[PDB]
């Protein structure tokens, strides 16, 4: 098969609207930053401005194909794909996408999807001058999905957190941790999944 | 009758354009504005940039399905549901809604729908910097349906105003109350509805 | 017929492109502003940013209705209506429209489009902060419709002028009065007719 | 034809993609600059704000209709023409569209496409506070349609300079001449039509 | 041959979503960033905010037209076409196009889109008041296409670079130097190809 077909394929039967859950799992979504640059900084109003990718990972088996004499993946637009719907909820301005949304689908379902985004966050920017520096942490969650239809789960961070940092920022990266919550709000009697990303950043020297 | 089925149904017979009335009688429909951060304050222009969860809450007989042997509930892109034409009258920004737009349709009918929004407001800022804190109301209403049609019903959830308001903030909040009210307004001959809501707060000191 | 009906008839029916001329005469459009906030004054520039209600009324008989056993009006989303395409002449700023784009559709053809915009002004604002205040003037009238076409006049000078003005703005107001001008500029061979709106303000004490 | 029919016709048939060329001739496209304002202005940066009416003239002849007993004009939404893909060429944000998107269409097919444009400019702001004034210069021409295919030109000009000059501006206008350059670059080795339009201003004693 | 029949053919068959794949070898993307203005320059920040042509060329056999009798070129809407996901890594703020978004094409299936584009970008700005000047390295390349799907290279270096520059920029180049990089990050098993492009510029004195 060839990159049109598949491409053709998935436009025409793909359904942006509809979570690929299958039976009764929730849609494992995996969420990773990967830290760009620090732009912007105010310990007075505790508000950060951050260039991040926003690693997100998850199975559609509906836009499988067989890979037999055909390519191993595609790119694929975003408004062609059911997308989870992920926010993080200390933000204070919409996510301003800097790169093309074009995600990543390979044969057996797999889609990738990694935009470069900006945005300014509210968080912890406290001794952000000092040498223990700031830890700012940022929270990202289903916002409409509670845990038995999508879970999130962090990756695995054995790659240098400043591999792809700025050496051109005013600040440095010290650490970088993921952890994951199940919360349970009053809106709603269901639990919703979030990963915490723990920023810990500070000032150059 | 799965997830897709339901959607299907929804996107293919909701009429998003039609107000949802039964009867004679008026849609109720429920807000409560839950504040998460207050970013920019200013005593002597009396304006205020805030980030709030607009928590809406209607009936459409419309949308309903059988849920024998079905999902309770899905998410719906708002573009393909009737959403009350709510606006915050003394609003001097367009809203900037940072979350995804979707909203939570339930088998019977009922519909959440819950966008996290900053927006500036003109409202009483003086006295922000005393023990007393300034009080800043809030107007939200039906731009064009009157009472007859639309209903708003302005209970408040008997839980910390600051269950989900900012540690990090530079202000805190002192109490949040939200009351009804009935408007003839002299552009028309008809009563429009709306929900005040008093956001009392102050600098942290 | 019910709601739906009236809706779809319009949706499927309507020609947003095609001005409702009857037989050979002007579309009588009626602007009347109704002033809500004035945020941001320079006197050194002569620039104003102002928030406002822009009540325009207008008739379209092809929209029309039986009422007998019918709702007596109905809101309507614009980009299903034919718009007059009013402009603010001494506009230095797109108007950024902070209320949802519906309409209110009377059975009878009768449109009231009310939306609450905030928009910037280059006009006289000396004086502002003295007792006679800024006379600042806002004219309005259709960009490519002339005299034939398109008629403005305004509405009713009842209506009291801070009737809806926020008691919090820096500012306050004087007074407001509104005229139809009809000009004949040397570009176009034809009367474009205005409706100028002047605003009287000044600066509290 | 009523004028239902002739805006039914021409958006139903009318090609926007496609340039409306009459034998192997350029589309005489007319462009003529009225200023409006002038904002904001650095002698620094050389950098100016400015506002002003693009009167942008043309033929296609696909557009045209009997007039017999028919309208002679008629105001079409510019997504339903072909519009000449102009830019100007030292402009240093993106066109800001204050008025709305429509064009005057004439029976013979003559278009007069009348946009009011803000827009920030990287020009010659040196002696804009002499008596002699700045001249600040702004080159517009077809971004990918070379000379035999759109060629650009200056319009009449009866038309005083400051017609419709905001008399509130900071600024005045001592002239404004418009003259036709064909300038082939060192890339392309066709050559590119450009019309520079001379703004000669200076600051208000 | 005409115009229209070439731009219906093209509209109607055009796959965008299709990368223009011929064989198993990567599409042949170059490009030459043309710089043309540097509009604000934060030797603290280490920020850049900058005007240039992204002079885009690659080839799609698919668009191709016998071009006997025909016109060598047209333009066509880029949505029309398939465009390289081209990305600035170290942008910090998405791509203002200030341009018309038309893509030349010619008869044998090459490509030209050549946007204006104002953007900002995290580089080093160190010694920018200096003789040496400062050095900003800007990095681009596809997003999510590898190297056996997409190369990128410099278009060739006889060219030049203050060409189209603006004389009335504070800044001046002293020079522009493209580099090609192939790159494997540890995020993603497959090398990247990125163009780097070396702006040596000043403030000038
Ligand atoms: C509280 N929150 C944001 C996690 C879930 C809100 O529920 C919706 N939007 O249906
Ligand atoms: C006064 N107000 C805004 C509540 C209602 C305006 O009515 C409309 N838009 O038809």
């Amino acid at each position: 098969l060839d990159r049109a077909d598949i491409l053709y394929n998935i436009r025409q039967t793909s359904r942006p609207d509809v979570i690929p859950t299958q039976r009764d799992r929730p849609v494992a979504v995996s969420v990773s930053l990967k830290f760009i640059n620090i732009l912007e900084v105010n310990e007075i109003t505790n508000e950060v401005d951050v260039v991040f990718w926003q690693q997100t990972t998850w199975s559609d088996r509906t836009l499988a194909w067989n890979s037999s004499h055909s390519p191993d993946q595609v790119s694929v637009p975003i408004s062609s794909l059911w997308v989870p719907d992920l926010a993080a909820y200390n933000a204070i301005s919409k996510p301003e996408v800097l790169t093309p949304q074009l995600a990543r689908v390979v044969s057996d379902g797999e889609v990738l999807y990694m935009p470069s985004i900006r945005q300014r966050f509210s968080c912890d920017v406290s001794g952000v001058d000092t040498e223990s520096g700031a830890t700012c942490r940022i929270k990202i969650g289903s916002w409409t999905h509670h845990s038995r239809e999508i879970s999130v789960d962090p990756t695995t961070e054995n790659s240098d957190d400043s591999e792809y940092f700025s050496q051109y920022s005013r600040f440095e990266i010290l650490d970088v941790t993921q952890k994951k919550n199940s919360v349970t709000y009053s809106c709603c009697p269901e639990a919703y999944e979030d990963v915490e990303v723990s920023l810990n950043f500070r000032k150059k020297g």
